[PDB]
């Protein structure tokens, strides 16, 4: 069995490894990448993803978000608070002014034990959920905007035809923005570019793993589980990694930076931090091993985790007896 003990790996595709998107997570999953949850792909030299950043800055966040913490600084929920509209040229201002700028710091270990700490004492403000791609569309290699639809994977695997459709979506970062634990949505990959600025620190859990996290968020989050048996798929709660060890949970940790992908498998639970201003866009995947996954997911019917149109159809083909219920919680 490769990679039995689920590490992140890291790849470096050469430009004709990097033609064919499918062939290649394929490949990475023929070395045990998918066990660790989380996998770093590097693109060859030779590749870009657009030509400058320079003209970026009239883009809109239209809600830009408050994460507003509570509870201990190693075990906390967050509630978004919506704040008034600003462009990118505005909010890139914003992260880099006193009040939210990433402090002082000897390197990448001395940031994430200040986040640890600190996190809780502060509300940061992020850019999320934007539907938008800053991919060049001449670029063809690993482009997020041009992938195979879920809606096509599952009509080549399964035969049944469904609406929806599956956009990109671009996220603006500050320093102590983060990202709470969760799966992606019917238990997805995602792949994630970090397009430019400061890293983005990741946690994952073993997708093998996962119920052991499960089971420890319900002892820390009592109420919460009670309120929704997948209360998870909310995606608000925060455990720290010294939470994580004290308790015997499997799971690993590595910083992406810009001009890097990550791409998270189905039923590996993942959480993180940007380090200060960035930009990153990430888009759901599927591929033929998805599909037992999707049949197996949870799922939030008790009104709190309102999700995308497109998610409809997948619990309708694959999981027609939650079906019902689940439609229930979305209206
Ligand atoms: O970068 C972020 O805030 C969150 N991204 C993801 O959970 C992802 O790509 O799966
Ligand atoms: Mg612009
Ligand atoms: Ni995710
Ligand atoms: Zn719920």
């Amino acid at each position: 069995a490769q990679n039995p003990n689920c590490n992140i790996m890291i790849f470096h595709p050469t430009k004709e490894e990097f033609n064919d998107f499918d062939k290649y997570i394929a490949y990475m999953e023929s070395q045990g990448a998918h066990r660790a949850g989380l996998a770093k792909i590097i693109p060859p030299k030779e590749w870009k993803a657009r030509e400058t950043y320079d003209n970026i800055s009239e883009i809109l966040i239209a809600t830009p978000l408050q994460q507003v913490a509570s509870g201990r600084a190693g075990v906390f929920t967050q509630y978004h608070k919506k704040k008034k509209a600003m462009t990118v040229g505005e909010y890139r201002h914003l992260a880099n002014s006193k009040k939210y700028q990433t402090p002082p710091h000897q390197n990448f270990e001395d940031l994430e034990r200040k986040y640890w700490k600190n996190r809780i004492y502060n509300s940061p403000i992020y850019g999320a959920d934007i539907s938008g791609s800053l991919f060049d569309e001449n670029t063809k290699q690993w482009n997020l905007g041009h992938l195979g639809t879920i809606q096509d994977l599952l009509e080549k695997e399964c035969g049944v035809v469904i609406e929806g459709v599956n956009t990109p979506y671009l996220y603006f970062g500050m320093w102590k923005t983060t990202f709470a634990w969760h799966t992606e949505d019917m238990d997805l990959y995602s792949i994630n570019y970090l397009h430019l600025g400061e890293p983005k620190t990741w946690y994952v859990v073993p997708p093998e793993h996962g119920q052991r996290l499960e089971r420890l968020a319900r002892e820390l989050f009592p109420g919460s589980s009670r309120g929704c048996g997948a209360f998870l798929r909310h995606k608000v709660a925060l455990i720290s990694p010294t939470v994580l060890k004290e308790n015997g949970i499997p799971f690993n940790r590595i910083t992406q930076e810009a001009g890097e992908f990550m791409v998270t498998f189905p039923y590996g639970y993942h959480a993180g931090f940007n380090h200060g201003f960035n930009c990153a866009e990430a888009i759901n995947f599927a591929t033929p091993r998805w599909i037992d996954y999707g049949k197996m997911a949870s799922q939030c019917s008790c009104g709190e985790a309102r999700v995308t149109f497109s998610m409809d159809a997948f619990v309708r083909i694959l999981q027609p007896e939650r079906y019902d219920l689940w439609k229930r919680g979305q209206d």
